[PDB]
């Protein structure tokens, strides 16, 4: 009987009593409310405390035991219900607890004293809503919107009680797609859920590069409330990351203010730093509203969001993807990439070895050196391979025979401070002799500059080679090209990544042509009715002003001038100001051009290669405006 | 020369060198970037570590010393600049550091080695923008929008460098309104910045009680991005608080899901819990868009927000205000309050003693007992007084002479768990004898129920009185009626609080009448032009279709039919569908009523008492629909 932590029941006979183990925040309070305190006692576990990571019993678990009473047939509660959420987090505790019981308290499992809660699963809102517990029941329910309960904290006390812990109605049980899709980038646009939502929220609020910087909170707050309902931290961090010259080969966010550093310096408060779209990002959301990608419902059903972006440049390979680290893809050269894609499109059957005549290999924003084509080959042929990144370092001779190491560029994602802080240790731990001083003079003007002062007697060259060994001054990049292909996580090699990409581009362009074509017809149709309308205006006003209701108006108009439902409507929504003299010709001018446009669009659609070239050209154009010089040197 | 923490410079002569102490997150990275690493070294202090709270030197401060070199004329840097933000937080570190230097390192101050940074203060955007450093310079600037820099993290590296740390241009210095207004409630609506923004964001997104619950994240995310650019935690917590039956006498938020408990149980994730407006909250935002309160610019200038709400019930006193705790106001009875206000309005000169014939005193959502009219009197007469809250407890006799204490209601804001957890200690510490068992069977059906089992030999009554002493089972409420009056924090007594309130109501109602009156005229004017327009339609179409541009159209119309600029405009924006038969009469019908309405509104405005009664009645109506029975008993 823990006083402050556990809620006790009146009954004292273990046969009657039942104890619910719920996650404190998940449903501690509401679970304490809906219960039948005459026979129901609750013990909320402090989720954070519980965290294969075995160790001495937790204060939380120790309490769990005390309350049971066995830790022996002297048990206090015959039934021990485990209430936990459906979510990733929830299954954690459910398993940890179960797993636990087996190891130090199996008799309970043997005795059938531990149960597992079964809350509703679905609520069908069609105010009438439904309480389904499994797909089959749901399938039968719907045949005879949906919203799946994935958190106990979504439910009120009484409902929690009525559906899940009230014996009369309850249905106890004796005794990872979120994790997946939520991390891995789509192979089509390179973005992972948070990033895509972010770039989308930038687009939706029209924070284009041509307009002024908006405060960061203004974007975090929007995305969090509409697409990504989690801590601001996760969104702001991910947004900061896209804005760092040393993190993205092609920053997608344009930040203003303090945005951290290679040393893991933090970024300023979100209400201080400003951010807007990068010009290259516009090529990432280009045509998004021309039915080029399928939209989906947002987490709660009140908004709509892109399953992918048009991604008019090969972003996955370009900017890379980063890691648990289920995947690990490196940045590449946009010019090389686009050139590689153009080479793919000229002939489908091109070899990875030939793709590599365009795509030299990785190309980190941080520059530096790659130590050989070996790991690159393996990584491109299979999707896995270690790649050797070594800093750009030179030694320079000065005064009284003294020497000096100057580190100009460091390996990607290496924390410069921790590296400096490390060499220092190797010197205090006397594992390095010759270093008389080390400074990190890295600034905006000098660029990265770590300076190691070697002494006269020492050998800088030798020391240097010893850093490649004892420090991050050389780091391996473990390629591991995993990405969402066809909704499923897949491992890809170089060619395959581009293939799915180019495919996406052919889909985007065609889908755009179609949208544009059916939007033009729609408008051409509407213009015909307007022309008719305007021409015989006298008539139109006659038949309308004779009509008693807007509905019969619709009727006469279609009847007498042979207008369509849409057309009649448009004429009724015409403003008197459209009656001026110039209008008629603008309507005819817009029409005559629109007809020509419709024609050109049907021409693209009709011919396969015409469309592919359209893709070829648009790609070529972007490469021309955004492509730049390679920074990382592959040597040997 | 701390390696990993401090950024070093090349120069080694203390005369040249200068060290900047900046707040790590504030501007650690951007400060490391803009610097002149040839003579400028930076030491970012880990803000969190630094937190009158004196103690053993911090690891942070210890580093500060090491780097200086004196801690002696053996100093390393002749100049020691302290860069910190303007914000509340910023002045903390600025003072802590200064204060520090005096105590263990005064020679430096004596030597003039410590300076203080002076970043720009204002940026005037009129793309041309300005860099002002003080109001006078600004005043001269504007005479010859504004946005005040209040965070170093708002600035880029190069600007930080150019304006603040570049010696050529820099202007060093040898050697709380936010805190205020940001906590205290406005005496007019009872709300404090976060709450008002929240209720406003509920209104702006139309999350009215008649529509469905929206996920909590959907409100947190909106408010945070538009009005309150801080951690989601602060907003969600404050929103949860407004939704708790045991926290607000009149919940302003209508929550669904897990929302915590008296035991300090947490609320569920914001993406799990649902929330919407409470019906009483509608009386809080009633007429907000009828020019009843002054709007202001939001933190970044892209949005507009209420400096106050209409607050059609006395919310400050009703729901209270809570605490550092600069203020502390208790909940009250809405019926009593409204009655007290009506009593005020019947005669301005009413005494606090008479107000108290309506307003019995505080009235906590948690019920319980108040121990006397004493502290109440003092609190109402002066705005300060201790009030004694005691639980509702009874003893009941059972079996073999055994007794029992049953606690039904506890004092306001007392953490029930911590209280139970406390009594338990008093029993293990053998400071209480007779308690054979204690249980907290509080549920939704049983309500609050703490049960203390006393034994036969013990005296429950005696024990009980010993709890009032040794535990929160009795708690004092320290009244302290401070609130924003006229932009300034002021202490108020009972009468004064209502006075400022009733005043606000007279302002709201009049301001509404005026808005309604000038909006009706506007529309009456527009209707006259439409009538004319429609009547002579043949003409109208003639003169319009003869016009070549919409501008000359405007001209002819005003000229020939003597229409006004607005009127001519409206006729041009008329849709052909408005030409149907029924329209003309609706326009005449709407007009004929509108004229009558305009008349009635001028009647209110004209007469003082007519308006006051309007307030009297509207108040009376709300009291009738929302007023309820008093829960807290004032006894003796
Ligand atoms: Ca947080």
């Amino acid at each position: 009987s823990l006083p402050g932590k556990l809620a006790d029941c009146s009954s004292k006979s273990p046969e009657e009593c039942e104890i619910f183990l719920v996650e404190g925040d998940s449903a501690g309070g509401s679970t304490k409310s809906g219960r039948d305190s005459r026979t129901q006692a609750i013990l909320p576990l402090r989720g954070k405390i519980l965290n294969l990571d075995r160790i001495l019993n937790n204060n939380e678990i120790r309490q769990m035991i005390t309350a049971f009473g066995t830790g022996l047939a002297k048990a206090r509660y015959h039934k021990i219900v485990i209430m936990t959420d459906a979510d990733v987090d929830g299954a954690h505790i459910r398993t940890l607890l179960l797993t636990f019981f087996y190891r130090f308290m199996r008799p309970l499992i043997e005795a059938g004293y531990v149960y597992i809660a079964q809350p509703p699963l679905y609520k069908l809102t069609q105010k009438q809503k439904y309480y389904v517990y499994n797909d089959r029941e749901l399938d039968k329910l719907k045949s005879e919107s949906i919203a799946r309960y994935k958190g106990l904290g979504e439910m009120n006390a009484d409902q929690l009680w009525e559906t899940t812990m009230n014996p009369e109605h309850r249905a106890l049980l004796q005794v990872m797609s979120v994790i997946v899709a939520r991390a891995l980038p789509d192979v089509r646009d390179g973005l992972k859920p948070v990033h895509r939502r972010i770039l989308y929220g930038l687009n939706e609020q029209g924070m284009t590069p041509d307009k002024s910087y908006k405060k960061s909170a203004r974007i975090v707050g929007d995305v969090m409330g509409k697409y990504h309902p989690h801590g601001d931290s996760s969104i702001y961090e991910a947004m900061v990351r896209m804005a760092q010259d040393f993190s993205y080969r092609y920053p997608l966010v344009d930040g203003q203010g303090n945005f951290g550093s290679m040393d893991g310096d933090g970024a300023a408060a979100m209400r201080y730093t400003e951010a807007r779209m990068t010009k290259i990002t516009l090529e990432l959301l280009r045509d998004i509203n021309k039915d080029t990608i399928d939209f989906i419902d947002n987490y709660d059903g009140n908004e709509r969001e892109p399953s992918v972006l048009p991604a008019r440049f090969p972003n996955l390979l370009a900017n890379g993807a980063s890691g648990g680290m289920a995947t690990n893809i490196p940045p590449h050269n946009l010019t090389e990439l686009i050139n590689g894609v153009l080479s793919l499109s000229k002939n489908p059957d091109i070899s990875i070895a030939e793709l590599m005549e365009d795509i030299e290999g990785p190309d980190f924003p941080t520059a530096g050196l790659i130590l050989g084509k070996s790991g690159i080959r393996r990584a491109y042929e299979t999707g896995r391979g270690s790649i050797q990144m070594r800093s750009r370092a030179v030694i320079e001779e000065r005064g009284g025979g003294r020497q000096r190491i100057v580190v100009t560029e460091i390996p990607f994602q290496v924390n410069k401070a921790r590296m400096i802080e490390k060499i220092a240790e190797l010197v205090r731990d006397k594992k390095i002799d010759g270093i008389t001083d080390l400074r990190d003079e890295t600034s905006l003007r000098t660029g990265v500059r770590v300076v190691i002062d070697v002494r006269k007697d020492a050998n800088a060259s030798v020391i240097l080679n010893n850093l490649y060994k004892q420090t991050p001054l050389q780091t391996s990049f473990g390629v591991n090209m995993i990405a969402l292909v066809n909704g499923r996580p897949k491992l890809i090699n170089l060619k395959e990544a581009l293939v799915h990409y180019l495919e996406h581009q052919k889909t985007v362009v065609r889908r755009r042509t179609q949208y544009n074509l059916r939007k033009a017809k729609d408008r051409a149709h509407i213009l015909e009715g307007l022309r008719i309308a305007l021409d015989h205006i006298d008539e139109i006003i006659s038949t309308i002003r004779e009509s008693d209701t807007d509905k019969v108006a619709m009727e006469s108009l279609q009847q007498r001038f042979k207008l369509s439902e849409k057309q009649a409507q448009a004429i009724l929504d015409m403003r008197l100001r459209r009656l001026t003299g110039l209008e008629r010709d603008k309507i005819e001018a817009e029409y005559n051009e629109l007809l020509n446009y419709i024609s050109e669009l049907e021409t693209i659609l009709a011919d396969e290669e015409v469309l592919l070239q359209l893709v070829r050209d648009e790609l070529t154009e972007i490469r021309d405006r955004f492509g730049d010089d390679r920074r990382t040197e592959i040597q040997l």
